[PDB]
């Protein structure tokens, strides 16, 4: 019930990820790694890059192997590409083994590594189906399940500070923790409440209702999931597909009419601040995520603050205000409960029992007056039929 | 043809560079003059060097004037040093004027000139924005404009051979021409296209989009001119920011990925080489550049073909194949259109209104299917933005 060798072994934040300490090689090069439940391949920058001070250098590693194969994984205007291979992975702050695991040696990249970032390289957590080039590439998380004892599950609490932090405040901050085998009782208060993995590629969830200051958004519900929906620690914000966002902003713009704000805000674009201290929190509407239960027609909710998706960034005049980045943005690719979402819970990735849960975090941020909340159990009919085909 | 004395005064190749006669001094001294779009000094050996087989006497001319400063130059490969001085200058195939010029005098230099090349000296005629040591030395082609009535515009036709010219073959070879003062309808068919000339210290221009083979490249167009893009005469490849290139090497490889080919051909190192007759130009894609219009959302686009950037190059062996070297390489300073894509068209350089214009050229390589084109307009929005911001 309790993992105390991994609690606060990640750091990081939302706008840029949250990484754990690898080691990759004989001998053991260190790399930090991005914690990334949106993608399959364990890939790591191999040369030289303006915002990498390290890399993995294969040829310094006695058992570093060769698969001969290249792999390319571009995205809209950027991209990684690289050189398989296999080599022994062990994780300082994780469980004690050493795993013989696929590495993505990334050799060319545009828009891939983050200035500032810390980190050298991607954990991708999700299935082999998702995994570039093709399913045959194995997994880090298959890996290590197949070749160690470790319980196939793992759970992440990633703690956003609530406030921007500095260059130097987020190296030295604890950004959360990366429970691998297990559930720690520690990083939550409440219940575990747990949701069906639709299918094994990404998380993939079904969401069946949802509510803005408890007002029903109204919507078909298979309108929520198109095409998908997914739980993804890799992507920054609350992405919500096109029809959903535009009736979601209405919605949020209505709750907080008291303040007007410019539409470059509601594009995720600009920042809002407000004097130290002053951030009128109350104005802003409580969203509720209603996931599909375990049991039948019977669903369960998550509430999420507006402390967790006005994400915390710092003014360009380094000022002592508290200024803000609106974290809900439109998609293309289905709905992505991203970063800012998963800083309000505990998340557990039951993969042995092809669920996933959550509960309130021990480390999210509130107000005097709001918490976020799970709850259930509603009665729900018809969740299947949420599900995009 | 409204040019005869300037028509066919150029010589030299891609890979050494074209150069124009020019006269120094008094009694005038014959000198062979690099012509270089891409920098903004007139600097010509002034001292025995290995690979000069003459130079500018500075003691023999009674017009000489010393400007009593130094000035040092160095280039990524390369660099020179020099003493300023003026003194009367003229091109023998060009307008039939004599001016007061600045030349500096170069007295010492390391891999500057290249053996073989048979040019003594640079003429750099872009703006002074980027003259050494500063902006006050005057280049040559602005102490042309005030000194006479030549209009502030000069024009290049390069033309390369499609084949090897051996030492006596590119000596005797026509190289192409440059019109000092205007434009030459013999050099060009079609249209011209214009294209704005972005600020005045490099020929700096704006690609919107770049397609392989009518394949959209797809990148954010900033890309293309990141830090900068420029018209190159003094540059043998087209050169590409280093995402550019990576992306533009994986589109060609895979236009061609019907016959393999090494790394280092990729890389611009190493040659490849064909049965005589038998280059494979099929294979290889056309590359097209869209460059921004004069009329607000409109661009147009020039498109090479392999004949223009595979350079031609003689074997190891001397052998009987066709042997070519990879003209297309990475850059940490931009995009350079070089003397490799400027063989494909007559290129005017318009000061006058601020503007480049392309045109098919009348002496460019091509093959009985495809041809190099100029061709437009089209629809571009946002244009500005391709534009890069420090
Ligand atoms: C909160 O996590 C992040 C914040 C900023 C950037 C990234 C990131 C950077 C580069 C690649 C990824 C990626 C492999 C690809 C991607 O687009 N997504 C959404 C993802 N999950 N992982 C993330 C992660
Ligand atoms: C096609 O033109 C050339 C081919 C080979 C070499 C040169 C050349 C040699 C020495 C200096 C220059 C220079 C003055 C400096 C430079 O690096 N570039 C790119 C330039 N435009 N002119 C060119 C020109």
């Amino acid at each position: 019930g309790s993992f105390v060798e991994m609690v606060d072994n990640l750091r990081g934040k939302s706008g840029q990820g949250y990484y754990v300490e690898m080691t990759v090689g004989s001998p053991p090069q260190t790399l930090n790694i991005l914690v990334d439940t949106g993608s399959s391949n364990f890939a790591v920058g191999a040369a030289p890059h303006p915002f990498l001070h390290r890399y993995y250098q294969r040829q310094l590693s006695s058992t570093y192997r060769d698969l001969r194969k290249g792999v390319y994984v571009p995205y809209t205007q950027g991209k990684w590409e690289g050189e398989l291979g296999t080599d022994l992975v062990s994780i300082p702050h994780g469980p004690n083994v050493t795993v013989r695991a696929n590495i993505a040696a990334i050799t060319e990249s545009d828009k891939f590594f983050i200035n500032g970032s810390n980190w050298e390289g991607i954990l991708g957590l999700a299935y082999a189906e998702i995994a570039r080039p093709d399913d045959s590439l194995e997994p880090f998380f298959d890996s290590l399940v197949k070749q160690t004892h470790v319980p196939n599950l793992f759970s992440l609490q990633l703690c956003g500070a609530g406030f921007p932090l500095n260059q130097s405040e987020v190296l030295a901050s604890v950004g959360g923790s990366m429970i691998i085998g297990g559930i720690d009782h520690s990083l939550y208060t409440g219940s575990l409440w747990y949701t069906p993995i639709r299918r094994e590629w990404y998380y993939e969830v079904i969401i069946v209702r949802v509510e803005i200051n408890g007002q029903d958004l109204k919507m078909d519900c298979k309108e929520y999931n198109y095409d998908k929906s997914i739980v993804d620690s890799g992507t920054t914000n609350l992405r919500l597909p096109k029809k959903v966002f535009e009736a979601a902003v209405k919605s949020i713009k209505a709750a907080s009419s008291t303040e007007k704000f410019p539409d470059g805000f509601w594009l995720g674009e600009q920042l809002v601040c407000w004097q130290a201290g002053t951030t009128p929190w109350n104005i802003f509407p409580v969203i509720s995520l209603y996931l599909m239960g375990e049991v039948t027609n019977q669903s369960f909710r998550i509430t999420i603050l507006p402390q967790q998706y006005l994400r915390p960034v710092e003014d360009v005049a380094t000022s002592q205000d508290d200024c803000y980045k609106f974290a809900i943005s439109q998609s293309s690719t289905g709905t992505v409960m991203g970063a800012v979402i998963m800083e309000g819970f505990y998340v557990v990735f039951d993969r042995a029992r092809k669920r996933i849960g959550f509960a309130v975090s021990a480390c999210h941020v509130h107000d005097e007056f709001r918490t976020a909340a799970v709850e259930g159990p509603f009665v729900t009919l018809d969740m299947e039929d949420c599900g995009y085909n």
